[PDB]
């Protein structure tokens, strides 16, 4: 698994691969790991599939639950604290093999500057968290390759489209060096999934755009 | 990790590094470990990140909770006892790897002499505490280097600025001998965080003065 | 520890960091990890210091021993096999904590094409080896970060100078993300060690050149 | 145990404390831990007493053995390699509790400049070694405190005597923060042992000189 | 740690050293291990600092609690029983390393003879206790050296001052043979703490007198 | 530890030594191991001191409690069952090292023959018990030696004094072969404690009397 | 077990108790633990009986063997080194429970000053040794009590007789606080064994003098 998220002027982008494995065997090619959990936040999770899906689902339910009960959504800090408390809740099972780590990307509608309102938060198995001031982050077995790629490709990020490109290329390098992360399947037409979040909210990036960016990277490398 | 705190005439200073690690890997460069827990108290914590942040947050809430309920803040002894009780509460989990040790620095507004009203209190995993009557203390994987540096540099502390400088220098020696402690990152402009507390209260030291003290020490060591 | 090696047109370069650690504690700043083992080969080793220096020293002695006994040096394949057998000999102790992995860089004087006579060979704890065809390779606790940096910077290698620059930059990224790898110490003036090898043999790169490249990289990043 | 060694202009100095312990119990007050191993090298050992003394004894015998067999002393590098091979020989017993680490101080008569001919070499349990070019080094349970003291006191080293003072003061700080390291006993008149090495060879520092330096340090610390 | 207590005609004395250790490291020089627990009782504790201080504090609270609730202080036997029950309560934690043993010194205001009203009680980790008639007792890592010293010096005890001296000298021998016990620090001016208890109650011995006696013994041995 | 009890015509006697040990170290010389638990019953206990005293105190309280609640003391069988249930209750702690075994001696006022009203009951760590129909019994680390001595000396028991004597002599042989059992300390004047019980109740034997018997035995052994 | 040795003007004295135990059980009252190993050295050993006596026997044989082969006895340093090497050889078995530590007292015929020619050397399980300058030393389960007693009684040592008295009194205090060490048995007439060594050699001290000193000490403590 590899999930990337990066800040661009006025927004954030998050993308994740599509592969599911049981040991060395490939058990899935179309799996979705990045979910829109609220109008201004997306979550991508790596680890045991059952645990990850329950995380995303229950988290979305918790945020909207608070919103309907109290008439206003949580502050971003609140969203972070709730996700952290959930992650730490799972620590016992994680020590027994049911480990799952999330990566949170959001747009803080209450931020001062609408261009640096993007937010990227990473978490550890004990619920600790860090708000990323450096612009990008990743999670999963390929996260090191993706972070190290984005370290070199990040200067090219000037808008949402260049940022999406850099994200997909980071996933490309991750899948290049990690067998548990799946690259773009040009035969089956399966590509990473991506979500973009700006002042207008969070929207799923269409499959075709990701396809074009993939083929562009592939032919750039040949 | 290294957190240092020292008393200067009429106040106390506490500063902490910015590095977060998973084993040998550097997982963070901007992490904040020193928090103002109440108008006259700051706490810096070392150890598992999750437990450290939960400690600081819950502790701040506990103090102010008492203050709003009873109309007066806790005595400093009370603050000490509460932090200790919290740590001892965590001892069981700590023995399973979730260890976190705090260091408390405060200004006792009810003390007899406002010159020596500074307080530095250290803790162990079992809830033990020591009120330091020798002027400085540190906690974390680099704490020994920082204490031994302050042992030689402490005689130079006469003002808030000299004390702050000695603190950041202690963190410098710590980062010099401990890879788990982050030194000043001059490329990214990331420096230790510091909080100073005197009779006027507790304030975060502005980043600029820390950068100036860092770059000053770095230049001071280059021949 | 991080040791890097890359091929450039007509030669090969190898560089290594200078840090020695005992757990979290820094026990050395001037440590040398890359050794010229013969007129046309250098070896860099990662792991337990005692075992690493013992490997380098014993290996150089073994190569020159064969050379004086039989009047001609070993073929490069032979040098590879002997280093491999040494690593495989240490496997038992390696499982008990005395692990050391080598990285071999050489210039094959018997190669057909002299512009591609550079050789980079990597090893595993069981004595397996691979002659690296992609131009670069690394070993050590920061090797993943350095490989991912070279993956992006390798297009810039056209001579010995650009290749050396890329090597030092890879070590810079390694030290940037790995606390067990030491970066350039501008206060003490301690920089990585490097060895460069071409048709004229293997020579130590003078420290002042590595330094100039270091400041170039740092400055480039501010 | 704490053994310190530092380079001074034209020579090297090595000193060690006098305490022997069984856990918390003090089983010795006068033990000698720094030995003259040959005309131009001294060795100090920390760890299990039996293994430490056997190290020093056997090592001296081995060096003089080579000298008598081949008519010339070993090169300094050769001396290093032999001590290292010995330690690595003890690795297994060290894993079972009989650990002993040496610290080597010497004067290389074949060095280029007779000014920086001092040599200080440290070792690890597996036989690894480091030639220390930063001028000072220590080994033992108090080595971190002593190293951190010398890091601040080293600029005062300008001759053999200032270096000797800095050695004794480092051992003082070590004993100050480490209970397994013994400080100067003014009641019994027992002080650290020292060896000085220059071009004229290695000689024991006389007890009276060290006593003077110790008392100066003590009464300097009591105002 | 070493805590000593001895009976003198018409009273009792208790003294304790000032050192705090973490293994071999000295983590404290000024700690106080002897506490006045009520107008006629003092307690000194050895072992884990946290447990020791909580013992002294909670014990004082318990005694004064009974006194205010029922209008009369506990009988000495009662005080003994409560301290014992506390120590027994801690047995499990002690078995996992948080061991702390107290030593109790008091003046029994209800005693038959007002000259033998001093009381010294020792405890073990399981809540057992012994009322000491041999006249002296000690606890801590140096307790054997101090007891064996007092066995020889006790005949010199005839009043409060001779008894205090003998106590400080016992602590001197304790610190002399035990690295976990601190002797008098003439540089910092830190000396053992002592409490004296007679018919007028329990009062802290001023630091000046203990310092004088410590110097007398030191210069007596040189 | 050694506690003995034996029946004589019209009564029962129980005696115990005075030594307390922590491993090989002697931690007590004046200790008391035999307690009068009610007007007609005494208990002697061996094992961990804390558990033993808790047994004696709690047991006495339980018996007198029943007596005040129901207006009549328990039958002897009932007392037996209560001690048994207490001992069984302690089984878990006993496995983990807090072992304590009692020996019960009493005078049954409801017996048919007032000369055979003496009772001796022994217990095991799991609460099993046996009423001793043979005149003597002992418990503790020297219990085997005391039993083997009484096996040879029991023929001489005809009254309270002869029985008391055989008892003290059994304690003498026990202390003679077991270092955890203390013999008579003629220097400090510390002797075993004894309790005698007849139709007139249970009384402590005065220290002076046992002293006389000890000296008598010692003289008999010197020829 | 307790073995003591102390230097007196011009000689050395060693004495040891007579008790042998299997755990808490006393399996011996007459054992000898101090042996004359050569004309000028005696050794007393504590620990497993089999290993201890084997040490004494084998050591005596080794020394006399060297003397007959080479025509001259070993230097004292040589004797120490051989005893230490033997102890070290036993380390493996010792960690398996067959531990035995010796204590060596001798008279060095090659010493400069015949008044300070007495030598007392102690050993640990790994073969380490210390030559005792402090004047006295002991080994065994009661060694700490005996050493702490001699610490107060040593000023009274002025000749062989005062030294012997101080040794016996040390063994008395050791046996007073340690159950594995036997005190003087006045009923059986068994007392510690002692050996005295001066320029005329090493001789067994006659039992009568030890008995006289024992009764003197006993009366001194019983008013
Ligand atoms: C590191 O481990 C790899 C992990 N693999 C896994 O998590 C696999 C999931 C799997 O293959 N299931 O089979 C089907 C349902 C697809 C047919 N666990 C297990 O097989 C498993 C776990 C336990 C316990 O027993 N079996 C993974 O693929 N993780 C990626 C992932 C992330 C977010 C959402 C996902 C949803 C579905 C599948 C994968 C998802
Ligand atoms: C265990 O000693 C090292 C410790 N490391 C840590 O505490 C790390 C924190 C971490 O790496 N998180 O990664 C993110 C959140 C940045 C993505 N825990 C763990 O890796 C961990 C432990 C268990 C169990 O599961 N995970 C540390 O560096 N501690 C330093 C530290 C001290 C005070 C406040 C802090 C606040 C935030 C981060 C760090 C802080
Ligand atoms: C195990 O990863 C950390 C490793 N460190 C080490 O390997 C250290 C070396 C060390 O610190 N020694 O201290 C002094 C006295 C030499 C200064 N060994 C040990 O700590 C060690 C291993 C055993 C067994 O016992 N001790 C390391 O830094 N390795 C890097 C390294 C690679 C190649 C050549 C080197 C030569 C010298 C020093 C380091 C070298
Ligand atoms: C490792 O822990 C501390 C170490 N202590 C020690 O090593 C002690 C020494 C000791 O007390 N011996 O007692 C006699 C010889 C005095 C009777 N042995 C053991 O604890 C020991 C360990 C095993 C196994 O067997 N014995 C020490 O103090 N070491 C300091 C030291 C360093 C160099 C040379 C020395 C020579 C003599 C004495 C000490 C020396
Ligand atoms: C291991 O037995 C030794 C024991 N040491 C200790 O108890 C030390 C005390 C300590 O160093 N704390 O650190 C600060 C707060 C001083 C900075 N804790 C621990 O070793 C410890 C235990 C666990 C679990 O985690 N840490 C001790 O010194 N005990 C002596 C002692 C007795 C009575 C009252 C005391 C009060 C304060 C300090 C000491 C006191
Ligand atoms: C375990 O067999 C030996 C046992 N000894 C003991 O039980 C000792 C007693 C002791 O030394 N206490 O300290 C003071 C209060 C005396 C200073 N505790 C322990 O060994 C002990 C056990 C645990 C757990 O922690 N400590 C013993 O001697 N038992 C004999 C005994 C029997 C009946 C009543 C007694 C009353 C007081 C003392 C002893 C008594
Ligand atoms: C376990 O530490 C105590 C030790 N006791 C002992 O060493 C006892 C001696 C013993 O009782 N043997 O029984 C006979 C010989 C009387 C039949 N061995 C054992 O208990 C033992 C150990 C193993 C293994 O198997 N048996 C001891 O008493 N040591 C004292 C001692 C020291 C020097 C010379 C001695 C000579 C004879 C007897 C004792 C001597």
């Amino acid at each position: 698994t590899t999930i990337v998220a990066l800040k661009y002027p006025g927004g954030v982008v998050m993308a994740g691969d599509r592969r599911s494995t049981q040991g060395n065997m490939i058990s899935g090619r179309d799996v979705r790991k990045v979910y829109i959990t609220d109008d201004y936040t997306a979550t991508g999770i790596a680890g045991t599939a059952a645990v990850a899906v329950e995380f995303a689902r229950l988290y979305a339910v918790e945020l909207e639950h608070y919103e309907k009960l109290e008439g206003v959504p949580l502050t971003f800090a609140g969203k972070i604290n709730r996700l952290a408390i959930m992650v730490r809740g799972n620590l016992a099972a994680a020590m027994q093999g049911l480990l799952a780590l999330p990566l949170l990307a959001g747009y803080d509608i209450h931020a001062s500057d609408p261009q640096s309102a993007g937010r990227i938060v990473s978490f550890d198995a004990a619920g600790g968290w860090n708000i990323e001031e450096e612009g990008y982050q990743a999670v999963g077995s390929g996260s090191l390759f993706a972070k190290s790629s984005m370290k070199k490709l990040y200067s090219q990020v000037t808008d949402g489209d260049s940022g999406l490109r850099v994200a997909v290329e980071a996933l490309y390098d991750a899948a290049d060096d990690d067998s548990a992360t799946g690259g773009p399947d040009l035969v089956r037409g399966i590509f990473p999934t991506a979500v973009i979040i700006d002042a207008d909210g969070a929207v799923d990036v269409p499959e075709s755009r990701i396809a074009e960016l993939a083929r562009a990277i592939i032919e750039s490398r040949s």
